[PDB]
């Protein structure tokens, strides 16, 4: 299930296929939100294909009214949102991407990212390529760098088939540069602590 505009419609894996031929490479945000943060990475890549995932196609409906435009109206011929939950991703999507990110998750997204969820993360691993990037960025209160850098969590996201290679505490000028609306509310609200987890699948 895809938006086109504020109609949801069926692309078939053969048509995704189509699609991807003319990119190198592909980008799955997991929990995207109102796809503005993928509207700029898309924006500022023509050479990689953006797929935007959520289960709340309503709050997608103003930027996916706006891909589906002309280019010289702010169309955009590199971006996908796929309406679904990480506890029922797509079988479409299997081996796909290039890179994988998840950003200031809410909800129970947030919690298989934290606690960690191993089953949940192990089919959001499904959907990377044998390379494959990820990045998880969090915050919860306005946990530590301690708690993801423990060996616990490490040994945990390991075994959904992440391998962290670096630990970050990022602050709220960091944040600024995203443009969805929950994000400016994180980077322009009280000082927070925010902490990305990246590494290779
Ligand atoms: N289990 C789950 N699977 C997929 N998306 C989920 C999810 N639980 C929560 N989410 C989504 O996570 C988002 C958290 S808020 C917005 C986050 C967005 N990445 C940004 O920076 O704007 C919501 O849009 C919500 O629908």
């Amino acid at each position: 299930l895809i938006l086109k505009g504020t109609k949801t419609v069926d692309l078939s894996k053969d048509e995704l296929t189509e699609i991807i031929g003319q990119f190198d490479r592909v980008h799955i945000d997991l929990g995207t939100g109102d796809g503005r943060n993928i509207y700029k990475l898309a924006i500022n890549d023509q050479n990689t294909f953006y797929i935007g995932i959520d289960p709340v196609k309503e709050n997608l409906f103003d930027i996916s009214k706006k891909i589906i435009k002309k280019p010289s109206k702010g169309g955009l011929s590199n971006v996908v949102f796929v309406i679904a939950a990480a506890e029922s991703l797509p079988f479409e999507l299997k081996n796909i991407a290039d890179s994988i990110s998840i950003l200031f998750p809410w909800g129970t997204l947030l919690e298989y990212v934290i606690k960690p969820n191993r089953d949940i993360l192990s089919n959001v691993a499904d959907l990377a390529k044998k390379e494959a990037h990820f990045e998880f960025v969090t915050t919860y209160s306005d946990l530590s760098k301690a708690y993801f850098l423990s060996e616990q969590y490490k040994a945990e996201l390991s075994n959904s088939g992440f391998r962290i290679d670096d630990v970050k505490e990022l602050d709220n000028e960091y944040v600024k540069q995203f443009n969805s609306l929950w994000a400016k509310r994180l980077a322009f609200g009280r000082k927070r602590s925010f902490f990305r987890v990246s590494g290779h699948v």
